């Protein structure tokens, strides 16, 4: 599994700042639009793309406020991130896409598909994000931590003073162990404690036993959008998994139409980092089948 992140930096000026993406691939189709989650970049999906490119254009911005974007003194609410992936998709003149998209990426990915749903070709998901009605539908392993991150006072001092998503979260939520190579990756956007804000507010808006009421209610229009669209899907799962258990894949292969799930063994939440070669190979093998109106 490759360390290194061998593309060349892209940027474009949406709302007042510079956000970075990675750009390859040609530019006469229906481009492939990569989006990471929380507290992850571009460099999430440096092993799947090269999958991808040979057929399809690959788009993978790192949010406001994450990997190489610029780092402005935001709230980093979702309404945040929507505004400025919005504007991103704009200034990059798409049209019709593909999405890829994993935690934060998929709840903007759906919130975007749901708004635009003509101008969605398929959608490639994993460890995606729905509503968890209550905290008993949330991992018990992760529970205790989860509702100290959702707090202005021990939330901030872990997340933010101590880095606890970067050094903690991320490699618990891969199977195998990361390397410090890949750490460094990881930690380089969020080596100012500051500049961790966004770390913090997603999980505080994640929606968890009804709160905040504005992002359950979002996260519920686009499922009940999801659920009834004949956009092809393509759902990878792991085990145990974390957001998606195998059980909850195979529910969503029967509830959701036109949906295909691959198992990719052992994987937690950034299953990006236990397979990203067959999660690349199958997005690949599935793309062509798109193209048809
Ligand atoms: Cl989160």
């Amino acid at each position: 599994i490759g360390t290194g992140f061998p593309f060349d930096p892209h940027y474009v000026e949406v709302l007042g700042e510079r956000m970075h993406y990675v750009d390859v691939g040609p530019r006469d189709g229906t481009p492939v639009l990569f989006l990471h989650g929380n507290p992850t970049s571009s460099y999430l999906w440096r092993n799947i793309i090269p999958h991808v490119a040979p057929s399809h254009r690959c788009i993978a911005p790192d949010l406001i406020g994450m990997g190489k974007s610029d780092k402005p003194d935001l709230d980093y609410f979702f309404d945040d991130h929507v505004r400025y992936l919005d504007a991103f998709i704009e200034a990059l003149g798409l049209e019709e896409v593909v999405l890829v998209i994993h935690d934060w990426g998929s709840a903007l990915g759906f919130h975007w598909a749901k708004r635009n749903p003509e101008r969605v070709k398929g959608i490639a998901c994993m460890e995606f994000i729905r509503p968890i009605p209550t905290w008993d539908e949330w991992p018990e392993f992760a529970r205790e931590l989860f509702q100290a991150f959702r707090t202005a006072d021990v939330g901030r001092e872990l997340i933010i003073d101590q880095n606890a998503f970067i050094e903690q979260v991320l490699p618990k939520g891969v199977v195998r162990p990361l390397t410090e190579v890949e750490m460094d990756h990881y930690r380089e956007p969020f080596l100012k404690p500051v500049d961790r804000e966004p770390l913090w507010r997603f999980p505080n808006e994640l929606p968890i036993a009804g709160e905040p009421a504005n992002i359950v209610a979002l996260v519920e229009a686009y499922m009940n959008w999801l659920h009834q669209s004949p956009v092809p899907k393509l759902l990878f799962w792991g085990t145990p998994g974390v957001l998606i258990p195998p059980a909850e894949a195979a529910r969503l292969a029967e509830s959701l139409p036109n949906c295909k799930t691959v198992d990719i063994g052992p994987g937690l939440h950034y299953l990006q980092e236990d397979n990203p070669d067959l999660i690349g190979s199958e997005i690949a093998r599935w793309l062509p089948a798109l193209h048809h109106h």
